[PDB]
């Protein structure tokens, strides 16, 4: 891994908190801006393993939609992981932000980029366990960017919940989850249901309605992603491959799922 010199590197503002540590805004000279997360003094064993197995890891992931790791400072105290800066942030903030600023066409390539970076991560046995909108990063090309902040039942497939099966199957469902969010410009998955009431309306069989405005093939793919039975679930390259067709023929979007009114305005 790029072992980064600390002179080279200026954290200037708190974005947040690491395992044991605090993660940074920054500058890193070689000026990029930078992301920051520090392991300070008094970290255990267990800490240091997880921290430089975390950048060990990071390190051999090349792809388009992973966050890219700059470098890591292992030599000196305190040790640094250091990635490149996402300038627009996490994306359920960026489009709770944003709300109804985007194109179809733009939620959709979203998608079919954290599906791409999902791919790569499944391929190369990676399992993520935490996909979620608010661990996804957004630049400046609004290009989304998988990434993992640490510490989600409303995400999580039923197996991985009831006897800690994680897998890239259970990946998938919160890919699905994620989906939602983006077509709904970040809502809360299941609005104000407790975790108790969600696991129950999953295991009797429903499901989240269609997003407002949602093209049918959209809507049809998340629902799949939340296939009871693991095996039956698309695997991600099934995910991209549908997203690459639906985009490169963007009139397939046209089409659009019948949104669910709960609300009944009359006017003559
Ligand atoms: C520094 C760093 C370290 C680790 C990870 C990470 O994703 N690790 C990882 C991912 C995978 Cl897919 C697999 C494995 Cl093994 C590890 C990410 C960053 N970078 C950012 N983090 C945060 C941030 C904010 C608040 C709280 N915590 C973090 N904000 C950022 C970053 C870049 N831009 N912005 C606005």
């Amino acid at each position: 891994t790029t072992e980064i010199h600390p002179s080279c590197v200026t954290r200037q503002k708190v974005i947040g908190a690491g395992e044991f540590g605090e993660v940074y805004k920054g500058m890193l000279k070689t000026e990029v801006p930078v992301a920051i997360k520090t392991l300070k003094a008094g970290y255990t064993e267990k800490q240091r393993v997880d921290f430089l197995g975390e950048a060990g890891i990071m390190g051999q992931f090349s792809h388009h939609n992973i966050i890219r790791l700059e470098g890591v400072i292992s030599k000196y105290k305190p040790m640094m992981i250091i990635t490149e800066y996402m300038e627009n942030g996490a994306l359920d903030k960026f489009l709770r932000e944003k709300d109804g600023e985007f194109s179809v066409l733009q939620l959709v390539g979203m998608l079919r980029g954290i599906a791409a970076g999902m791919k790569y991560l499944a391929n190369m046995n990676y399992v993520h366990r935490d996909l979620a909108a608010r661990n996804i990063l957004v630049n400046s090309n609004l290009v989304c960017k998988v990434s993992d902040f640490g510490l989600p039942i409303r995400w999580t497939a039923p197996e991985a919940i009831s006897y800690r099966k994680f897998t890239s199957a259970s990946d998938v469902w919160s890919f699905g989850i994620v989906m939602w969010e983006v077509m709904t410009y970040g809502e809360r998955p299941y609005w104000e249901l407790s975790n108790h009431e969600v696991m129950k309306a999953i295991n009797d069989g429903f499901r989240l309605p269609t997003p407002m405005d949602c093209p049918s093939a959209i809507y049809q793919l998340m629902m799949q992603c939340w296939q009871q039975e693991r095996a039956r679930r698309p695997k991600f390259a099934d995910i991209v491959s549908i997203l690459d067709k639906l985009i490169r023929a963007p009139d397939s979007l046209k089409t659009l799922a019948d949104f669910d009114p709960r609300v009944s305005i009359r006017l003559p």
